[PDB]
């Protein structure tokens, strides 16, 4: 089977060939439908995030699919099941507290790997296995962009912690503000507006020059583009407001400093980004004062896990559909899959296509 | 009547006399039996933080504060009860939603006064006046040692909010980390020993060479003395081990930031401190990245409320007598106030007796 993967030394994905894997006891053969692209991803091309499998000369990408189920094997799934895979699996040591307490989302450096990430091979190939505790039914009719699952139950996952921080009092929040206009804070935005919190007032911070598509969607989700090179995080409260919530995906890390001075009194921060190495001289004693007088939280999140993919079926359901529309620009063939790499400002969400049902 | 109090311009307190109050509807009179000294006192004192009522030349002094009521006047309250005052108050311009929903606590800059500190006198005089919601009813036996439930329940409450952050997985912690050695820190020590949550290994942070009377208390309490001068927040994890629980209350902004470095995979950090200002470098990087791909939060803490009065009775009782011996260095009758002011290395709690039941 053909499969694209990054090797050792190399710079850019390339096209391997391998053999069909074949089932263990507990696993399901699947046929790749469309596997997406992230800012993760790109990092782990470039080698500031993730490593390989051991002993391997190349990683196999992509940890965002979407397949169909070929060969059930000995599990409770159905051939043509529509499946999502869930990223984390036990390291080469074996199986740990937080895989037996189906917590992996919660495990340490060192006692996970991340399939198309960190040693483990990912999801672009024709063909993979899963264990079927880690493969999650959807509904058939998402399907076609059933990559979109993942990056949907990353923001459950981190608005359940965000939300669990603020549970012992009364906490009735009206604005949120979105730091970061790729995929994931595009995604996250979008489900803001249909969060049962009841949000009166979105904001998304990027610093792009109009014409530009993601202001284009910000603007018709009704928020407020914020451009940071006008108007840094910690001077929003004058120009706009104070936040109740803030959502940090751009992995900039004074953005995950600076934030505690844009939260409104009883806020929380949820901290998303993987950041690169960066120091900088801070007023300390402004960000202690504010997170003890103020009653502020800063919960930081990665990954997720079965019950935070099922939540994101739900959610899907309730994104409009104009925005599904804007937000993939481009689903590429696998003859065509370098196109699906591009970095362009007018290049958001891309994916691509192995196969159709 | 007498009272101990700071006059504008002024450094340190003096005796005033004033007026016996008089109770309003729904406020009963209570003669003063203790009241404690505490860190943020000092800082009231200096300058540092608080404030003077509007339009008064003076501020009395005290918000830890025991009496027996001796005039329930039209409450439910009964003559001899011994109670507790919680600190908030509403501000010149009126109740607010905070105060309405019944957590004050919660309540914004310039939208409560905190009686001793900041707009409203304390409790350091003969008697007082305070509405029935605002006084805490206390088993008889603690009367005597009464002025610690109001410290007791700024700690029940940083560990609510805490721990509610932590409740959307199933978090099992083994180890705490106190930073600070003053009254605060001690008591929580104590508290975290007897915590239902199973503590194994406790720490402390101070900066004394021996011998000292606070590292005593912590090696008593069978805790590990961390000395900062020798071994800082960040170098912790090499020297002993990663904290599951940090409590910070040194009030010194570093330690905000450096937490996050001690605290293991998952952890929470609550942060109780009173900063000063303070700039320095930090490399923002690792902060952004522990807090993110190791699930970890910081949540900031300040005040109390009713409920959290009512569980310090609770926790008063499990508190092992010789500990509580060893915290109170002296109660000092009126004629000797100004000793409860002290503040060298030898002097942890102190108190002024105004009466006695
Ligand atoms: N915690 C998790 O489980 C998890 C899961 C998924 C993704 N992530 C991480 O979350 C982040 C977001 O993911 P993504 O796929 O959306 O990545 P992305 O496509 O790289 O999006 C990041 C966006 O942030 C913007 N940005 C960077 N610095 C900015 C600044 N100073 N001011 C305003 N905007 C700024 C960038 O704008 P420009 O294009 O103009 O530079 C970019 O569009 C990444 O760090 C990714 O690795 C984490
Ligand atoms: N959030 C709230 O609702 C609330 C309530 C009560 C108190 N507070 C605040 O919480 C803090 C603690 O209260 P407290 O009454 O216990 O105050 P405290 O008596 O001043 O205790 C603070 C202790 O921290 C130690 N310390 C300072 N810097 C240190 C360092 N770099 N390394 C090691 N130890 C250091 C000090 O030691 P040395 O004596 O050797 O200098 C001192 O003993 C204060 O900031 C206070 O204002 C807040
Ligand atoms: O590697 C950190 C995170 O990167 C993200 O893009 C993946 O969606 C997560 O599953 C992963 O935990
Ligand atoms: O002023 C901030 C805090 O200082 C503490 O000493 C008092 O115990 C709290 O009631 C108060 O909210
Ligand atoms: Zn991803
Ligand atoms: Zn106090």
């Amino acid at each position: 089977m053909k499969a694209i993967a990054v090797k050792r030394g190399e710079d850019r994905p390339v096209v391997i060939e391998k053999p069909r894997p074949e089932p263990e006891s507990g696993e399901a053969l699947v046929r790749t439908l469309r596997v997406g692209v992230d800012g993760t991803d790109h990092e782990v091309i470039a080698g500031g995030h993730g490593g390989f499998p051991e002993g391997e000369d190349h990683l196999v990408l992509g940890h965002e699919a979407v397949g169909v189920v070929v060969d059930p094997n000995d599990t409770e799934l159905e051939e043509g099941d529509i499946v999502v895979p869930t990223v984390r699996r036990p390291p080469a040591s074996g199986t740990n507290e937080y895989f037996e307490r189906d917590q992996p989302d919660m495990a340490p450096d060192g006692m996970y790997f991340e399939r198309g990430i960190v040693g483990a091979h990912g999801y672009m190939s024709e063909f993979f296995t899963s264990p079927e505790k880690y493969l999650v039914r959807i509904p058939r009719s998402q399907a076609e962009l059933g990559f979109l699952i993942e990056p949907i139950s990353i923001t459950e996952k981190a608005l359940e912690h965000a939300y669990a921080s603020r549970s012992a009092f009364d906490w009735d929040p009206s604005s949120a503000f979105v730091l970061g206009n790729g995929s994931l804070g595009l995604l996250t935005l979008a489900m803001l507006k249909v969060d049962d919190k009841g949000y009166e007032n979105l904001y998304c911070l990027g610093r792009r020059d109009r014409p530009d598509p993601t202001i284009d969607i910000i603007e018709e989700l009704d928020a407020t583009y914020v451009d940071s090179r006008q108007t840094p995080v910690e001077d929003v409260p004058d120009v706009y407001e104070q936040m109740d919530f803030i959502y940090e995906a751009t992995g900039f890390p004074k953005h995950a400093i600076q934030s505690v001075q844009a939260l409104a009194p009883n806020g929380v921060g949820a901290l998303l980004g993987v950041p690169s190495d960066w120091a900088f001289e801070v007023d300390a004693g402004a960000f202690h004062r504010e997170m003890v007088l103020h009653n502020k939280a800063l919960v930081g999140s990665v990954n997720s896990h079965v019950e935070h993919f099922e939540a994101a079926t739900v959610t899907f359901t309730k994104l409009p559909k104009w925005f599904l529309e804007d937000l993939v620009t481009g689903v590429h063939p696998l003859s065509e899959f370098e196109a699906a790499f591009d970095d362009d400002d007018t290049t958001i969400k891309t994916a691509i296509e192995f196969s159709t049902v």
